[PDB]
């Protein structure tokens, strides 16, 4: 009944691997909220308590969409900013990490909105950067055939990772990759230098099969860590299947290795990857009549790595 970060406190990355406080091997496994400005309902401190309870994660994302046209942080920043810091508190109440999670999507290139992002940054930084609850995923899922490491990503992310490393010199930082958060081979090319950071590699198992497994340990191997911050047991739509086989071979694979993931998504849109059934309750609670075949997995999947953990 230690809380998560009771336990590991600050964390650390050396090459690889995720380190708590204590100098030990540390996975963080948990769930993301739908974007917030149609599923901000499950952001709360009752419903995290239930994941943290009931479906031991010890993380939680906070899916901030920034793309007007989504109704994001650009169309409305003190609503979406507000529920933001509703979620991180709920977090830092419960003693559970936390992604404050920079949502790009159709608005492809992170730099469209490079300002904005050093400056909604810049504030949860001052407010939260003394908690080692906190990581900052500065660009979820850049994409389009000229947004890549090179030209686009890296120059975006130095620039993001200074503002937040002269206010918070510790917490970890998580950075996109191109094609959707998948093109992590790219990185190790050309990797930013700076402390306590991890590249994003995002899966749907009805889609991405062992070849981008293949991909990940390449980039293991070459000395790039990887944080899986999205993953889901639907095609990459966010609908379909679930793909429940294949995304058991995707677990096995990351629990084998020590990776950190986060599943997409708790809401209860119907769509395959929702974890909960429609009407469910944004308090948690939940039966498991009350979630879906792939909420069940993964309160699953959940459970039986926090005992593989404690014996083994």
């Amino acid at each position: 009944e230690r809380t998560p970060v009771e336990e590991n406190g600050r964390l650390q990355v050396v090459g690889t691997a995720l380190l708590n406080q204590h100098n030990k091997p540390f996975q963080l496994r948990g769930i993301s909220t739908h974007g917030l400005q149609w599923f901000g309902q499950f952001a709360n401190k009752d419903a995290f308590q239930t994941l943290r309870d009931d479906w031991k994660a010890n993380v939680v994302r906070l899916a901030m969409y920034t793309d007007p046209n989504a109704n994001g942080y650009i169309a409305q920043p003190e609503w979406l900013k507000a529920k933001v810091k509703e979620g991180v508190q709920a977090a830092l109440d419960l003693g559970m990490y936390v992604i404050i999670d920079w949502h790009i999507l159709n608005d492809n290139d992170p730099n469209l909105y490079k300002e904005q992002a050093k400056r909604f940054f810049a504030e949860m930084a001052r407010e939260y950067g003394k908690y080692p609850n906190v990581i900052y995923e500065i660009a979820n899922e850049p994409n389009g055939n000229d947004v890549t490491w090179e030209e686009k990503i890296r120059p975006y992310a130095d620039e993001v990772i200074r503002t937040i490393r002269s206010i918070d010199r510790d917490n970890l930082i998580i950075v996109g990759t191109g094609t959707w958060s998948q093109d992590v081979d790219d990185v190790a090319s050309d990797p930013l230098p700076y402390k306590n950071i991890m590249y994003a590699v995002h899966f749907y198992s009805g889609t991405h099969t062992q070849w981008l497994r293949d991909r990940v340990d390449a980039a293991l191997q070459a000395g790039t860590p990887v944080f899986v911050s999205e993953w889901g047991t639907s095609d990459a739509s966010g609908d379909g299947g679930p793909y429940l086989e294949e995304a058991e071979k995707w677990i096995e694979f990351l629990n084998e290795r020590g990776i950190s993931w986060v599943n997409w998504s708790l809401c209860d849109k119907n769509e395959a990857s929702a974890a909960l059934r429609p009407g469910a309750d944004p308090h948690g609670g939940w039966g498991d009549d009350h979630l879906s075949d792939s909420g069940r997995f993964i309160k699953a999947k959940l459970i039986e790595a926090l005992e593989h953990h404690h014996h083994h």
